[PDB]
């Protein structure tokens, strides 16, 4: 606990959250980024939304969140908090009276080599278009569009 | 107020919020969990949902906020804003359009 109070106070004593963690510029971020739906909260038929309870799985490489476990009493990893951080801008495109962002920021699951987990909560409404000709055997096909806003595929690419 | 003062001084001096709780890693910190629910606000049977109004009593033990209360004027407990202090991230995992977390 002293250990990891050091060990907080090593990771975070000149971290910049602010630029993206890559140790050469040419480098690009692997995001590992996976869907865990909870529920299907609603399919608002007349207004074509659909609400949705998912865990957005993500995982990146921060190659200046590393330390030596033998170092720190064999830490192999810890809970920090995720507004620490950096962590992707990934948005839903096609949002619909819903955020673009997840806003719940819980803690990420860091380890001792510089991965980084993270799985948020969140609620997304997201616009999705209703053919209803087979009406009540109709089948939706309702879709969500994620991707990085700001980072391009020569910064931030997606696995 | 001053011994409380100084207690508060003493505690927060190198407290560190984001470091679990423990003495010894090897501890798990025991979270004593209960509800007690105050109203039943809503049963939406149309949208399978229910809404409820309960205080979720969490009590757990945490080692860097120990104080004798002889040398601080006979201070036996406090009151601090819960933000200032490690918390359990204790949620509603089958939430429905709702908050999480405990916001108040
Ligand atoms: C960064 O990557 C480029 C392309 O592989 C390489 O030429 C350069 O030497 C690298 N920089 C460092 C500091 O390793
Ligand atoms: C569902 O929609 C996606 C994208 O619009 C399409 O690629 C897929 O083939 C569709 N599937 C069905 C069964 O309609
Ligand atoms: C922590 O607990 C383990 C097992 O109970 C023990 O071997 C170790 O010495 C303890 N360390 C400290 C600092 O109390
Ligand atoms: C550079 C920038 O902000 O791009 C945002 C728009 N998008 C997602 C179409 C690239
Ligand atoms: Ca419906
Ligand atoms: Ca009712």
């Amino acid at each position: 606990a002293h250990a990891e109070e050091r060990l907080l106070k090593k990771l975070f004593s000149g971290y910049n959250k602010w630029s993206r963690p890559v140790a050469n510029i040419s480098d690009v971020v692997l995001v590992r980024f996976g869907l865990s739906i909870a529920q299907l909260i609603d399919v608002d038929e007349k207004n074509q939304m659909m609400t949705t309870n998912v865990w957005v799985k993500q995982e990146w490489h921060d190659y200046k969140l590393r330390w030596d476990p033998a170092d720190y009493e064999n830490v192999t990893s810890i809970r920090i908090p995720s507004e620490l951080i950096w962590r992707p801008d990934i948005v839903l495109y096609n949002n619909a009276d819903g955020d673009f962002a997840v806003t719940h920021l819980t803690k990420a699951h860091l380890f001792h080599d510089g991965r980084v987990q993270w799985t948020p909560p969140a609620i997304y409404k997201s616009s999705c278009s209703i053919d209803v000709t087979f009406f009540p055997f109709d089948q939706q096909n309702c879709t969500m569009k994620f991707g990085s806003w700001t980072y391009d595929k020569a910064k931030i690419d997606l696995v």
